[PDB]
Parts: structure tokens; sequence; C-alpha cells
């Protein structure tokens, strides 16, 4: 899984939010 | 990257936190 702003694209499920690099992003499977 | 609790497993460091279904978790990579 990885983090992306400022969500998660078709194709991808999202598991809440990351807390990364001070930023705030999706958490995208 | 994964999302964990208690903690990153083998072969994984901590990199951050996420939030997901009312809990924090650590972000590993």
């Amino acid at each position: 899984c990885y983090c992306r702003i400022p969500a998660c694209i078709a194709g991808e499920r999202r598991y809440x939010t990351c807390i990364y690099q001070g930023r705030l992003w999706a958490f995208c499977c």
C-alpha cells in the first residue's frame, strides 16, 4: 500500500489516513 | 507499506503513523 494526496484512485481501496513526512495522506491499497 | 498494530515486522521500519478505525497504527515500509 502507499500514501496519496488527495485521494485514492479507481482500482484502489482506502484504509484510513497516513501521517507521513508531516503531512496527511489517503492510505491506498 | 502497511499499517500495523502493535509494531512493524521483520524487514520493515517505521516511517510514520496511520489513522484507521478509530486507532493509531505504525506506518511500516
